[PDB]
């Protein structure tokens, strides 16, 4: 009836997980949270010293909280069960932390897992990065299939296929983006990935779409996937290409990571390098007035249809005052970056506005990357545990009349100070060439990914983050919704009690996803929340999966 939770007389005995650990040749780890250190209990771990190092990056994604076995990166599934800034005598509990960590090293590993918890009914986690912002990279009681040390990276010269010829890259399950950025410059190459160098893009990224500064050149990352090498809820380790296995393939192409099955690796086209145009573009309101501001961002917004299919982008920050972009310009040198920025330059100089204005060439796109998204090779990506996306239309922002509701949403969440300011990333990724996929069709519409992203706060009570997780869900994301028709939620950056998940995410092709979740997974033996077939599974108080 419902998986099996530490306590229960039916959890696996020691000698059960010893036999497990044998199977997996010492490859299981009872989860120790990172922040044991911090607390003196059950553990006996306590360092001050230690502890201390732990608080000054804790809200960052960084490689150390990255590289821990049952950790994830989100502060609101950490839930104060065992954290560096909570009372040293509080019990460091393990909380929404699965119980049990496979330290994966193949498809042998994940056979036995899966063996193991399907004789003893235990609940399936898989983690990569634990980089979730839904928490669908833990869960209470759990055994997890941990991916991250699954590195392997292979250059294909001549992947020959008949819907793609040319260079591609295949990428082992724990590949984070630095890792697949530094692999395939030194062949010459980029590859489509995210803009937080941290996150795996084997993982939940690709899986679940996958927006880049290269987009508007590539495509999103489930675009460019050739094959997954998979193994699946009865252990069968098989390859899903558009050609083999086809339905999964185009699941796990934009359906969603950590329910069609347990990816290996990827292989995925990779692009042919070169030069990089790049600028920091931006502007405020302290010549103009906060009015002219937001026409003028209303205005940035309206002038970037022909910029964007010329293949270019704008990652940038909309906050209260200020507009502050990167600007991503592939193959484009001086003098194209100067004739592709004097459209929006002529705009903000009508408007009385002095931007400022930092053009630049990069050599390569690593470059080009870490200049703008750096210090290489990790980033500086702050983690806040209450994002929320829309992915705008195009024909929202070019209609004035739509525009303005457009720019009037912009204002009202500058007024939210836990979610201002907030990113935007811009794209066109329309007819471009790719296999058929999964990918939400708003995508091929939209022309904005734009994520408001509330911060945590360890000054403030655990009611008052519990109420900006309910504020977020049930305020802030339907106001989005409501402004912008026709969008969708990006089903990477929302938040976890989100209600309308399923229209929002997954759409008109949920019924086609369910179909192929039902014929890998019959049993239900992946869950995430807001997965697709996850309403299988009800969560009880306790935090307890039981079958609906
Ligand atoms: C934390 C963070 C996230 C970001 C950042 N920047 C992004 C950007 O510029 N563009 C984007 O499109 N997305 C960005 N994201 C979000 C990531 O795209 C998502 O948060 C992904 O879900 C990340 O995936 P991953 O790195 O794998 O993190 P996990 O929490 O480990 O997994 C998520 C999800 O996927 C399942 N899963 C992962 N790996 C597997 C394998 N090998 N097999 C099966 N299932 C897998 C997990 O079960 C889970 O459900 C910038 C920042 C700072
Ligand atoms: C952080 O930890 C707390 C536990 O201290 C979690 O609170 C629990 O959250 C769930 C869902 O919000 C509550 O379940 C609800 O129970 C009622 C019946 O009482 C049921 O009718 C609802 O449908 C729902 O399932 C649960 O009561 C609550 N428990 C307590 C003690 O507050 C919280 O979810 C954790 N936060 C995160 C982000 O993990
Ligand atoms: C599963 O098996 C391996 C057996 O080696 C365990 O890993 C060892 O853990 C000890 C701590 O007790 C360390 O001192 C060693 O470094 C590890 N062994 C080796 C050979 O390197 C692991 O702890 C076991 N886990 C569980 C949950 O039973
Ligand atoms: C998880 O498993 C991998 C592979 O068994 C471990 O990687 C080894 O770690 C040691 C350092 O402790 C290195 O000297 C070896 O070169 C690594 N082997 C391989 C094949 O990469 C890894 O340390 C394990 N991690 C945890 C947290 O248990
Ligand atoms: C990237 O690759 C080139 C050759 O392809 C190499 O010379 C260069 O050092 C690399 N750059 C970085 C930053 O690793
Ligand atoms: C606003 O823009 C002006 C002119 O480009 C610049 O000098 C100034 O530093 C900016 N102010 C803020 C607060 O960003
Ligand atoms: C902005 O705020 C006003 C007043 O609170 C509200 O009525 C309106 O729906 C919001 N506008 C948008 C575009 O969401």
């Amino acid at each position: 009836s419902c998986r099996v939770l530490p306590g229960d007389a039916a959890w696996p005995s020691s000698r059960d997980w010893a036999k497990l650990n044998k199977t997996l040749n010492g490859h299981l780890i009872a989860t120790v949270p990172q922040a044991s250190v911090c607390h003196k209990s059950p553990f006996g771990q306590y360092d001050a010293q230690a502890c201390e190092e732990l608080k000054s990056s804790w809200d960052i994604s960084t490689i150390t909280h990255v590289n821990a076995p049952g950790d994830v990166l989100s502060q609101n599934f950490q839930n104060y069960s065992c954290v560096p800034f909570t009372d040293p005598s509080q019990p460091c509990q393990l909380g929404n932390y699965p119980s049990y960590v496979v330290n994966v090293t193949g498809a042998a590993d994940v056979q036995a897992a899966l063996k193991f918890a399907q004789k003893h009914n235990v609940r399936i986690v898989i983690k990569n990065t634990g980089h979730d912002y839904l928490g669908k990279s833990t869960g209470k009681g759990a055994l997890s299939l941990w991916m991250h040390n699954l590195k392997s990276t292979k250059f294909i010269k001549n992947y020959k296929a008949p819907y793609y010829k040319g260079p591609a890259a295949k990428l082992g399950a724990g590949v984070e983006g630095f890792e697949a950025y530094a692999m395939a410059n030194s062949t010459g190459h980029r590859i489509v990935g995210g803009t937080c160098p941290t996150v795996g893009i084997v993982g939940g990224y690709t899986q679940g779409g996958g927006h880049s500064i290269l987009s508007s050149s590539y495509g999103v990352a489930a675009d460019n996937v050739l094959e997954w090498e998979v193994v699946t809820a009865d252990g069968r380790h098989l390859v899903a290409t558009p050609t083999r296995n086809s339905d999964l393939y185009w699941a796990l192409s934009g359906g969603g990571g950590g329910t069609f099955a347990v990816v290996l690796s990827m292989t995925a086209r990779l692009h042919r390098d070169g030069i990089v145009g790049g600028t920091l573009l931006g502007f405020n309101d302290s010549a103009v007035g906060n009015e002219v501001y937001w026409e003028a961002v209303a205005a940035f917004h309206a002038l970037l249809p022909d910029f964007l299919d010329g293949g270019n982008s704008f990652t940038y920050s909309v906050g209260n005052n200020s507009l502050t972009a990167y600007g991503t310009m592939p193959g484009a040198d001086r003098d194209a970056v100067d004739r592709l920025l004097r459209p929006f330059l002529d705009d903000l100089a009508s408007r009385g506005i002095t931007p400022v204005v930092q053009p630049r060439v990069s050599t390569n796109y690593y470059d080009h990357f870490f200049t703008y998204l750096g210090p290489a090779p990790y980033g500086n990506a702050a983690y806040f545990p209450f994002t929320n996306s829309r992915i705008i239309p195009r024909s929202l922002v070019t209609d004035p009349k739509s525009n303005a509701v457009v720019t009037d949403l912009f204002r009202n969440i500058s007024q939210v100070p836990a979610f201002s300011p907030f990113y935007c990333d811009s794209f066109s990724v329309a007819d471009k060439p790719h296999p058929a996929n999964s990918l939400h069709p708003a995508w091929r519409t939209g022309m904005l990914l734009c994520a408001p992203a509330g911060s945590w706060d360890w000054d403030a009570s655990p009611e008052e983050m519990a109420a900006r997780d309910r504020y977020a869900a049930e305020t802030l994301q339907p106001m989005m919704d409501a402004a912008t028709p026709g969008g969708s939620v990006y089903l990477n950056e929302a938040n976890h009690l989100y209600a309308n998940w399923k229209e929002s995410f997954y759409g008109d092709n949920y019924a086609r996803l369910l179909r192929v979740k039902k014929k890998y997974d019959p049993d239900s033996v992946f869950y995430v929340k807001t997965g697709v077939g996850s309403e299988v599974w009800d969560v009880d108080a306790t935090g307890r999966l039981c079958r609906a």
